[PDB]
């Protein structure tokens, strides 16, 4: 499993394949990145709980840690920090679900 870090560690091809590493469920999130690296409309509208904020079938425990978050072996960036960490390891789950702008906007889960 440790090829996703290894991949999702730096920014240096346009391949796919560190994003789909990045986030394990709905294509549609790591799609965004791939082709934006940044938060988008589609990349937070249909997401906000999940692994990744997905609506896949949890496998990995996202919600606390996969053994791929390790923050010590995952280099953080400005924009990879907010918009990696906050998307996939991000713990808590407060008013906003979102990777940025959710007025109160939380999509459906259960408890």
């Amino acid at each position: 499993m440790s090829w996703m870090q290894n991949l999702k560690n730096y920014q240096h091809l346009r391949d796919p394949s560190e994003y789909m590493s990045q986030v394990y469920g709905d294509p549609l999130a790591y799609l965004q990145e791939t082709t934006k690296f940044v938060t988008e409309r589609e990349y937070y509208e249909d997401f906000g709980y999940g692994e990744c904020f997905n609506s896949t079938e949890s496998e990995v425990q996202c919600e606390l840690i996969t053994g791929e978050f390790d923050p010590k072996l995952l280099p953080y960036d400005k924009r990879l920090a907010w918009h990696f960490k906050e998307f996939c390891y991000k713990t808590s789950a407060h008013g906003i679900p979102m990777i940025g702008e959710a007025p109160l906007e939380h999509h459906h889960h259960h408890h």
